[PDB]
């Protein structure tokens, strides 16, 4: 099935961009996967050291795997359907300026995405779902929600929370 076979995923930051912050970059993906886990019975839990579920990293170019990146612009970042070994994992383009605003390309917003990737997630047709297949940025940060659509999608998968 399109799935995780279990509830709770880890997941380890194997590397960082020296475009943000430490800090900014570990708050991005936490509530990147705090929006899933607040529709659904999943929950995650960080990892420092060896293989996790969710193993989220940072490249250029050609990284070890099938699709290389394409230099600034473009491709911003990609993630694999569930399942073991690269399956499931999430990579962002370094060759992009990463932010935490809304002028230039927003990591919590490409990240939120890419994990819908990570748990199953296809694209949506809606132009006002997460989902969409087209790249976007809002006015402001603090107006974003998941549509109807999307809560639909990530639940016929996994079922709302208790
Ligand atoms: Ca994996
Ligand atoms: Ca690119
Ligand atoms: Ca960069
Ligand atoms: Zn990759
Ligand atoms: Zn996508």
């Amino acid at each position: 099935i399109p799935k995780w076979r279990k509830t709770h995923l880890t997941y380890r930051i194997v590397n960082y961009t020296p475009d943000l912050p430490k800090d900014a970059v570990d708050s991005a993906v936490e509530k990147a996967l705090k929006v899933w886990e607040e529709v659904t019975p999943l929950t995650f839990s960080r990892l420092y050291e060896g293989e996790a579920d969710i193993m989220i990293s940072f490249a250029v170019r050609e990284h070890g795997d099938f699709y290389p990146f394409d230099g600034p612009g473009n491709v911003l970042a990609h993630a694999y359907a569930p399942g073991p070994g690269i399956n499931g994992d999430a990579h962002f383009d370094d060759d992009e300026q990463w932010t935490k605003d809304t002028t230039g390309t927003n990591l919590f917003l490409v990240a939120a995405h890419e994990i819908g990737h990570s748990l199953g997630l296809f694209h949506s047709a809606n132009t006002e779902a997460l989902m969409y297949p087209l790249y976007h940025s809002l006015t402001d940060l603090t107006r974003f929600r998941l549509s109807q659509d999307d809560i639909n999608g990530i639940q016929s998968l996994y079922g709302p929370p208790p």
